DNA sequence: CACCCGGTCACGTGGCCTACAC
DNA sequence: GTGTAGGCCACGTGACCGGGTG
């Protein structure tokens, strides 16, 4: 009776551990895949959050301008093809 | 002496205590603007914290691999258009 | 219906460290 | 030296909510 309470408790004890060690294991996982983080460093979790969050802002705003340029550089493409095309109507 | 060495420690010990509510609330504070950022959990108050890690760390794997197909394709944009240029130019001396 | 169960959370606490002071 | 103040962490421990099962 009270043995039981103690063999809920202890096991809720060991419970709560495991789910612990797996969010610290993502906090690892997390913060191996920021590059200023390094392959290992010794990072508060706090640190790994902001930066974390930070470094998605930094690689968003990357993609909008990669993406520019790309749609300009279709245009400059395009606007060559469509030159190199009056290069033949014109060249008789 | 006595209990003073006991009221030592309360002091400590409450002191350790609202310092840990402060970083407690600011570590809160990060994992809801972490979790904001993550489109997949945007608008999504009630998200578990393992669940925000692993997303974030899925998502930021999958806009790695995104940015790298882009830049790919500037390269392959880049290659045909510099060699448009060099077509068109040599055939403007050729075309007199 | 009530009763647990698996998941999640905040909290109080002490154990470590690093660094800064006596 | 011997502290000692701060920051980070992981532990134990209650409470919460949720979907089943009896």
């Amino acid at each position: 009776m009270a043995t039981e309470e103690n063999v809920k408790r202890r096991t809720h004890n060991v419970l709560e551990r495991q789910r612990r060690n797996e969010l610290k294991r993502s906090f690892f996982a997390l913060r191996d895949q920021i590059p200023e983080l390094e392959n290992n460093e010794k990072a508060p979790k706090v640190v790994i959050l902001k930066k974390a969050t930070a470094y998605i802002l930094s690689v968003q705003a990357e993609t909008q301008k990669l993406i520019s340029e790309i749609d300009l550089l279709r245009k400059q493409n395009e606007q060559l093809k469509h030159k190199l095309e009056q290069l033949r109507n014109s060249c008789a």
